[PDB]
């Protein structure tokens, strides 16, 4: 009934997000480390990168999926405000295998 259409589709974003989340991680990872990047770069460049007609991604969604990753991630990436602007991210080294198993974690204390 309603209750199992509220169900599958909910496990099914689940699902596409937590890949979204290693994609996010797989364009960072490509990109020069050790310098800022403000949200807004990294959020047209989620889309810009992942975006087709069959697996829409918006703004939104690739800036709290980045979020997310740093949250994760908060001792590898940071981010940073001047009073509650724009937010601007910073990394060094990024390691995957770490990422990869950090993001089954959390996703299992959130229920994904």
């Amino acid at each position: 009934g309603m209750a199992a259409l509220l169900s599958q589709r909910q496990k099914r974003y689940q699902q596409f997000l937590a890949m979204k989340m290693t994609q996010v991680f797989d364009i960072l990872f490509s990109l020069t480390r050790g310098q800022p990047y403000t949200e807004t770069y990294l959020s047209s460049l989620i889309v810009d990168s992942l975006q087709d007609s069959n697996n829409p991604i918006g703004t939104k969604e690739a800036s709290e999926i980045l979020a997310g990753l740093q949250g994760i991630l908060p001792m590898d990436i940071s981010v940073h405000q001047v009073d509650g602007g724009l937010k601007v991210y910073r990394w060094n080294s990024l390691d995957k295998n770490r990422f990869s198993k950090l993001l089954q974690i959390h996703k299992s204390k959130q229920q994904d």
